[PDB]
């Protein structure tokens, strides 16, 4: 079998991880932004941790309800967002423009054909209803 072109990835967390010169960026989708609400707190490590896959990193706690975060691969955190500790309402304007949860590398990202790809997580948010 052979497959077409891939991009953006995401995961059953509603959370998703771009590949650029070997970096995994780890967000949110709006999806979870919107249901989410007017985010106030962000609890994120430092950077410089050894994470792992499906391993809790970090929380977000906003207005309405909290969410528990999970880190798509098994890499190091390169850097943390800086913005969203002074105004973390951004993740609403901005959902990966600016609003990018943590940076990390990408470790094994042979497991990342396990995820689901843009398209597929179509078929994955829309069953949320159906």
């Amino acid at each position: 079998g052979s497959s077409g072109s891939s991009g953006r990835k995401f995961t059953e967390k509603h959370e998703w991880i771009t590949t650029e010169e070997g970096i995994g960026t780890v967000g949110i989708s709006n999806f979870a932004q919107e249901a989410l609400g007017d985010v106030v707190y962000c609890s994120l490590p430092e950077v410089g941790t050894k994470l792992k896959k499906q391993e809790e990193f970090g929380a977000l706690e906003s207005v309405k309800a909290a969410s528990e975060l999970y880190s798509p691969l098994s890499g190091e955190v390169t850097e943390v967002n800086e913005a969203l500790a002074e105004n973390p309402g951004l993740v609403n304007k901005s959902c990966y423009e600016d609003g990018w949860l943590i940076k990390m590398t990408l470790s094994d990202p042979s497991e990342l054909d396990e995820l689901m790809s843009e398209e597929a997580y179509e078929k994955y948010v829309k069953s949320i209803e159906e």
